[PDB]
DNA sequence: GCCGGTTAACCGGC
DNA sequence: GCCGGTTAACCGGC
């Protein structure tokens, strides 16, 4: 992690910050965003700013396929790359602006090594509730293709947590947390899968201590993942049919 | 339907107007007055019309009906601390957008809005889970003619710096052939259709709705386990 | 504590 | 034309 160094300098300067009260907490990130382009400036991209910027480098390169080339990365083109038609209707005077669907909210980049962070915000006067982290499925397939091309030391996702209350007009940040996935027990992983089958956890609450390789970590989310498939299946002619069968 | 006898109305003071949320509930508001609410607004207007009860149980019987306590209530906590100072604030995992009710029969109007810019992607209409515990909450109850579900899909396209609504549709979800509902899983189990397309061909009563719906449920149920082993095991088993 | 269902829509494959 | 994943997080049952 490009971010980890110092983190500590962000806690202190999120704790306290405050934003506009109309995610709820949206602002914060751009807070995050604004901070790190001040003292990782050079390495830091939204990510529709990083194939913007990846396009202008090659102006003479044209075309979906011929852009897609320029990745140098399957696992890479999978987690960041926009569509085939929206590759190929690239131009400077037709930038990529946000895509709600898009993977990461910021992106550390720095000698070819990749950081996704995502900047997740929460609530705290109300009740725990785990938020969705990223599509179980989205990340068994980058898995399968880091297997396959043997990408195990190239990106890395870690994720920051700003935790916030309401506070008048204005909302403001009480405290944060930083973790990284690639150091979490793959098994311990919580797939919702009703929730468009997303990962779920809060920051503060992701455990740290895998032990193994990158290389290891993939096989044994992919054991993980599809452990839990097999199960969801089973478990849903109990819930969503049996309970319901009587009616018909 | 409440809406459908004043829709062309309706759709007359939209066309032209300037993701986004189109108002829709101040036109309800001025002509059938009585008879809209913002929906938490009924609950808060049938606990005001109720000073004389707290509570959660005895609240929640101030519905008297299993099928309408289960889309409009809100949860045991949230009920028992309401209060004329502490009414109930927006929340999204309200049902209707707006709630229309008369002669006790209630309308459930979901507004929808799609931006005919982009490329058609049918949104999230309601939940295949929590329209099978109605279908199946509406039988064993026989509540079969107390309210509908329909829907007011607004169309919109964006101007240089204003978005501009450029037509509008209409549909009842009860009087589409439940077997044609797409029930997508992945998406939150969400039914999903633009209303401008949602058929209206069905016919049979309202008992044979819900049954058919349960029958289409459990079908697309069993359907969508058996296809998440060729979709998410057979594919990656060659890892581990 | 533990657990999992909802909202709003929104791109792109072949 | 046809088909289905994704993002933001969110409440309340027992």
């Amino acid at each position: 992690s490009f971010i980890k160094p110092i983190y500590q300098d962000i806690n202190s300067i999120l704790i306290g910050q405050k934003v506009k009260r109309p995610a709820a907490g949206e602002p914060f990130e751009k807070l995050v965003y604004k901070f790190l382009k001040e003292n990782l400036s050079d390495l830091t991209f939204k990510q529709y700013e990083y194939l913007n910027d990846l396009f202008m480098k090659n102006p003479a390169i044209i075309g979906h396929e011929a852009r897609y080339k320029l990745f140098n990365s399957p696992t890479l083109l999978f987690l960041l790359s926009r569509g085939k038609a929206a590759t190929e209707n690239w131009s400077i005077e037709n930038l990529f602006e946000e895509k709600q669907n898009d993977t990461a909210d910021i992106l550390l980049v720095k000698d070819q090594f990749y950081e996704l962070l995502d900047v997740k915000t929460r609530n705290i006067s109300k009740s725990a509730f785990a938020p969705n982290i990223i599509s179980a499925y989205k990340l068994a397939q980058t898995c399968a293709k880091m297997i396959d091309n043997k990408e195990f030391d190239l990106f890395d996702i870690n994720y920051l947590e700003v935790d916030w209350e309401l506070n008048g007009e204005d909302l403001v940040c009480v405290s944060t947390s930083f973790a990284e996935l690639f150091k979490s027990e793959p098994s311990e992983l919580y797939i919702n899968w009703a929730a468009a089958m997303q990962i779920q956890f809060h920051v503060r609450d992701l455990d740290q201590g895998f032990n193994g390789t990158r290389e290891e970590w993939a096989k044994s989310y992919l054991k993980h993942f599809v452990t839990q498939a097999e199960q969801r299946a089973i478990s849903m002619i109990d819930k969503f049919v049996k309970p319901f069968k009587k009616y018909i």
